[PDB]
């Protein structure tokens, strides 16, 4: 029994965790094979940042401007190119620790695991969601870009994040390991804001079905619901609408709790509508939706 | 900025999780250098359970009742022993992952991270914090066993918990590394409960200067409170008292935000007898004991956001 945020085993990413230095910049990188992965901002100054030309600046970069240290041991960098936002730094080295790997793009309500680093040292590991606005509510300090999220499918870890900024309400944006940013961010100095989030409707009824299985059921009531009548719901508390792919997904836990999904959405639409009255759900006062259904199969049955 | 429940990364103790067998009996272990740990119990068949003499089942076993698997690899068991509710095999082969290690016991309020196991092989990793009561609030499913909590401050892995059961209201006991159990259980399937959990103030404290250091004084007051009063008040709503030692701990934290402990304490006391009226403090709507003062330090920038 038990429930709490759990992130993957982070060993399998420690071991590509790298520094990346140019001029005055120190960084963290990703070395999978012969290349380092890391954000194209290594390369500006603080005044650069404000309008960078970064294809005029590389130009002007050779391969021994990049120092890159693993653990105790140097890197040579060998050629350098860039892939939209995240620069390639091709190594003489391969990685030994290499994982079996992919490179994946998430969808907002998707979870993964933070690898915080600094220096190329790794000091932590968190859960995250990719919210609706394309942020993550993570923990980030100054020397914390390049730090990656991932999850492991079975010996095959998935990079889905690396990280590149703070937003000014102290959220964080990133690239997937392609270099394409997860939402309408940029990198460079200019004004930008996290857009008005909402609730990812299908992790919370995930949860629901969690406090459940571990034996919180003061929530359940006789009541059902349709899907359009829910989703009316949803809108008016600024939740995700919730859709038939989502139900379908909810399935097994509700096969195992004998609690339909609809019957699920009629205790939500009363908790949206009348609160806890006081009492709280696998300790918490408030609604989480930062647990996906694959994420409550994988620790409430296996 | 930010604030999360952050464990440690854990390659260092992922590179040590076994699977030992005895019978029908399948749990994890630790292995260090020559030596594998874990839970005496596996020697225990369910009848056992209710009175078991460790050391009478024990004397009836060879070293090769015993099989221990590393990945895909059988390691051979050359020696036994029993030291307090862990039973230590002594294997034919070094762990050449073995980190920087020690055996630490830890005090009620510490925190430390959980790689949950199952069959040897690692399946996530929490924060936990050792309770008042001796218990912890963990994620565990049978066949976790043997899963250890450490932490990581430097190099050196510090191994504080080893998982040997689950109680009747769904929290879990278990040892330090040398055996000995936190608080008053035993290894016996016989009636023990947790005793009535208490909130841990100074952790609360901790994650209220935490809010400060990240931009949030809402909930700060213009009082003040003694240390006698505060405790007074702390204890009708079931927190631990709050002890000297404790506000010398977290002399750092106040002289980073500039809030004196005691007028810290007045702000938890205003807190407790009003609730948080719709708001949060760190994305939370109820007052968090799980960060120690050391914990907020870690994370936590050493510039407050003013
Ligand atoms: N891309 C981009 C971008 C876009 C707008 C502005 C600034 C940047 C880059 N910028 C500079 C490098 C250093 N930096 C951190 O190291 C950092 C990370 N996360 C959290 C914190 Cl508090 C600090 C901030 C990110
Ligand atoms: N020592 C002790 C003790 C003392 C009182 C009763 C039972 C035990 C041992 N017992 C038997 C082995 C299997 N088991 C789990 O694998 C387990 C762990 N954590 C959580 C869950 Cl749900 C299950 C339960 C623990
Ligand atoms: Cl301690
Ligand atoms: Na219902």
């Amino acid at each position: 029994s038990g429930f709490r945020k759990m992130a993957f085993p982070s060993g399998k990413v420690e071991g590509c965790m790298v520094q990346v230095t140019c001029g005055t910049t120190t960084l963290n990188g990703l070395w999978l094979d012969d290349v380092v992965y890391c954000p194209r901002h290594v390369i500006c100054t603080s005044e650069d940042m404000l309008n960078p030309n970064y294809e005029d600046l590389l130009i002007r970069k050779s391969n021994h401007n990049f120092l890159v240290q693993a653990g105790n041991v140097q890197l040579r960098v060998i050629g350098h190119s860039m892939q939209n936002c995240v620069l390639k730094l091709k190594v003489d080295t391969a990685n030994p620790k290499t994982p079996k790997y992919k490179f994946v793009r998430i969808q907002p309500g998707q979870t993964f695991s933070v690898l915080a680093c600094y220096n190329g040292s790794p000091s932590g590991v968190y859960q995250c969601a990719m919210r609706p606005n394309f942020t993550i509510k993570g923990s980030f300090l100054n020397g914390s870009c390049g730090s990656v999220g991932f999850n492991i499918d079975y010996d095959c870890v998935s990079f889905c994040y690396m990280h590149h900024m703070e937003l000014p309400t102290g959220v964080h944006a990133g690239t997937d390991l392609e270099g394409n940013f997860y939402g309408p961010f940029v990198d460079r100095q200019t004004a930008q804001a996290a857009g008005t989030d909402t609730t990812i409707t299908v992790n919370v009824l995930a949860w629901l079905y969690a406090a459940v299985i571990n034996g919180d059921r003061w929530f359940l009531n006789r009541f059902t619901t349709t899907l359009n009548d829910f989703n009316l719901v949803a809108m008016k508390y600024n939740y995700e609408p919730l859709t038939q792919d989502h139900v379908d997904i909810l399935g097994p836990l509700s096969a195992q709790t004998g609690i339909a999904v609809l019957d699920m959405c009629a205790s939500l639409k009363e908790l949206l509508q009348n609160g806890m009255n006081g009492r709280t759900i696998l300790g918490s006062a408030l609604l989480e939706d930062e647990f996906t259904p694959f994420d409550v199969v994988r620790q409430c049955s296996g």
